[PDB]
């Protein structure tokens, strides 16, 4: 105790959540199908790009839910969130374009407007019991996946790399201090904590954040039920399918950085049950939604199961490493999510022969 991860170090702060230089080469040499030729995406001159300025002062967020953690959506939220939200875009979108590219120039574009949220002290002043909570979550972490894919990078401000870097330590540190609730402590919530710990801890060489992070995908192995079901995402009503799956996001992601320093969370597991029994649960009850009806009486929302949702991203991680079947048919368009390192079919997809 108090987990089995709780002596693991940073090797290799700069080893990003794939190996940059291998799949640059791939992009570029190797034998290309229709659907990976579809995710390049398309270069642009980012250097006269206007960026979201960050909010001055204190982060101020509506609630997502009208009321509860389920139903219909508050009508003040989404507007606010778009910041964050182009935020968000544009940094994955620059780091998808370095890796495919090599190009310095996207490096230094992501750094720009990085360093313009870092000088303001940006996602740092905010109630930890507002939904300010949870989007530092999503987009520190998105920054910290795009980031980190240029640790290496030389021809950069390397100042500005290092104050950037510094920047999302704080963050990641002020935003983990917080225990969470009866149920975000330990639900998707403290999932998508442990991803933002797990990459910010690797590109700031800070072991303390790194070992939290494979904490939290530990605290998962052992809320899942003997179908498979995480136990915090089957209360969540007409949302608990979508839930199920939305937690597998963070969990595939700290799983894959972490290979990349020499552990294999995929093989741990918690009374026989692992991450595996959880993809398959989703698989299933995809097909049959009775599998829920054991805990959710309303239909369930289906709206991350449509192909090209973002969503499916930890889908392409998952199946480059263990080349299961596409059961769904949802692997056909490209699938590009920010919040897990933008482009997992443009980072991971491979195609078969
Ligand atoms: O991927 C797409 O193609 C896509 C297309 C759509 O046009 C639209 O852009 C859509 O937006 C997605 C996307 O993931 C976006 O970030 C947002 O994500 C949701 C999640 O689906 C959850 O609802 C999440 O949960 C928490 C909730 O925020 C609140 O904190 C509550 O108390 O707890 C929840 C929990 O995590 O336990 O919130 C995020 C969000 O960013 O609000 O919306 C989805 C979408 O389907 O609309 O993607």
């Amino acid at each position: 105790g108090s987990h089995p991860f709780d002596q693991a170090v940073v090797k290799d702060p700069t080893a990003s959540y794939v190996d940059v230089k291998a799949r640059r080469t791939f992009l570029q040499s190797g034998q290309l199908d229709d659907r990976l030729k579809a995710a390049l995406p398309k270069e642009y001159d980012c250097t006269t790009e206007a960026t979201p300025n960050p909010q001055q002062g204190e982060m101020v967020i509506p609630r997502r839910y009208l009321s509860g953690n389920h139903g219909p959506v508050n009508p003040d939220y989404e507007p606010v969130v778009t910041l964050y939200r182009d935020f968000e875009k544009i940094s994955a979108t620059l780091g998808n374009l370095y890796v495919a590219t090599g190009k310095p120039v996207y490096a230094t574009c992501l750094l720009n407007m990085l360093d313009k949220w870092a000088k303001a002290d940006a996602l740092l002043n905010y109630d930890p019991k507002s939904q300010s909570w949870y989007q530092v979550e999503w987009s520190a972490a998105t920054a910290a996946f795009a980031l980190s894919t240029m640790m290496a990078e030389p021809n950069v401000d390397t100042a500005q790399r290092e104050r950037v870097v510094k920047w999302l330590n704080r963050v990641a540190r002020h935003q983990t201090s917080f225990p969470g609730g009866d149920t975000s402590c330990c639900n998707n919530a403290s999932y998508w904590r442990g991803q933002e710990a797990t990459i910010i801890g690797v590109i700031s060489k800070d072991d303390e954040l790194f070992r939290w992070g494979l904490g939290r995908y530990v605290q998962a192995m052992g809320l899942i039920n003997e179908d498979g079901s995480f136990v915090h995402e089957m209360t969540r009503h007409e949302q608990s399918l979508h839930y199920q799956n939305y937690a597998m996001l963070p969990l595939t992601m700290i799983a894959e950085t972490a290979s990349r320093q020499g552990i294999d969370l995929y093989a741990y597991k918690e009374n026989g049950r692992d991450i595996h029994s959880a993809r398959k649960f989703v698989f299933a009850a995809v097909k049959n939604p009775d599998l829920i009806k054991k805990y959710a009486s309303e239909p369930q929302d289906t709206r991350a199961f449509k192909p090209g949702r973002g969503d499916l991203n930890w889908i392409e991680y998952q199946r480059a490493r263990f080349g299961f079947a596409d059961e769904l048919g949802f692997m056909t368009v490209p699938i590009f999510d920010p919040r897990t390192g933008g482009s997992a079919t443009l980072l991971a997809y491979k195609p078969q022969g």
